[PDB]
């Protein structure tokens, strides 16, 4: 049993972790998701969770005051504290297997542009800290980064290299396209040696840095 | 002006994106984000979207009668069609900027063990398909990826949604739970604080993204 807290201004985002697999993992009961409105955390009328960036530059930063008292509710010294960030280590399958073990996962999502750094020095005083990149782009918010994460870990939890190359299924031929008559041969060793073939291929054509290549 | 087709078998999941439009966007006509019900494209009564892999192996293939019914529905020549998959061409903040000034981009969902792939080759002898990877992990299916997506591309255009690592980011107060932000921040020269960023986005990159250097 797994319990994800996300921490976030937009809990709204958040709901399609009811649908597909985070959902069916939910009602099987293999994982609790909980979303939180970081305002929650603030005492001002306004509500104010950002301010301008010390030494300059474009947009805002959020506060660390209102970060902290949130996180000292919901974490504990056996969290691991996730912030999604293009600044990040990079998230990767590896990653998503080990943290499929994790107790609790709390996904820190920030908005604007970030989060004040001494909210996650301070958090790993006491906790395990993860600041993580899903991938080389930037978003507006962490949220759709926390849904990724979420997929990839919670697919992978008990109870729920080289690329795949083509998949094909029912009719034979289609539009004058026919199935490769290998995979209608129900030679199983020939199936193999060609989709082990077909994944390489691609592979090199796609991600040729998976193979030790340029680019 | 950019049209954005959403096809998944979880319409809801899509949610998220039509909630994030502003109002001032939609009006202007900027943008338009429209999810269909791939289940809408099903020929039998169980409104079949998958069957087994020829060839054998675990799992299911989307069948390719009702993904081709759905996409000459939705797309036209004119269309650059996006079919998230671990197994795509890596996209990146590059391909984001690219696809920023297309007119109609249509985002087939599907299952991570995949569409048959003569859907994909087949649209490809009349428009634009790229197959494509948002990171190196699976999941489950590509909405989520279709999220992501549509969030890097949207950011881009002016008006719709509202190297090296970015190294830390502070705000008030200077002084919180003992620590102080650099005093160099607060010191009013502005050019030493540039080379001070520049070195802490230096030693980011190296500890953490040293394929960047
Ligand atoms: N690719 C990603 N971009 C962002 C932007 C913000 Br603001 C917060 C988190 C993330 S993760």
């Amino acid at each position: 049993s797994m319990k994800i807290d996300v921490v976030t201004i937009f809990p709204e985002y958040l709901q399609p972790v009811r649908q597909s697999l985070p959902g069916k993992a939910i009602d099987a009961g293999l994982v609790d998701v909980a979303v939180h409105d970081l305002r929650r955390w603030t005492h001002d009328v306004h509500k104010s969770v950002d301010d301008s960036p010390y030494g300059g530059g474009p947009g805002m930063v959020m506060k660390p005051t209102v970060w902290g008292d949130a996180l000292d509710e919901i974490c504990t010294s056996e969290t691991l504290l996730v912030v999604p960030t293009p600044a990040g280590y990079p998230f990767t399958q590896e990653t998503a297997w080990q943290w499929s073990t994790e107790d609790h996962l709390v996904i820190a999502c920030g908005r604007y542009e970030g989060i004040d750094q001494r909210v996650a020095d301070d958090a790993a005083t006491r906790m395990r800290v993860r600041e993580v990149s899903i991938g080389d782009y930037v978003l507006n918010g962490g949220e759709a980064a926390a849904l990724v994460i979420i997929e990839a870990v919670l697919r992978l939890v008990p109870g729920v290299s080289l690329l795949e190359g083509p998949s094909y299924t029912r009719p034979p031929s289609w539009r004058g396209m026919d199935v490769p008559p290998v995979l209608l041969s129900g030679d199983h060793a020939k199936i193999a040696a060609w989709r082990a073939e077909q994944s390489r291929q691609r592979t090199i054509e796609r991600r040729p840095d998976l193979l030790g290549f340029d680019s």
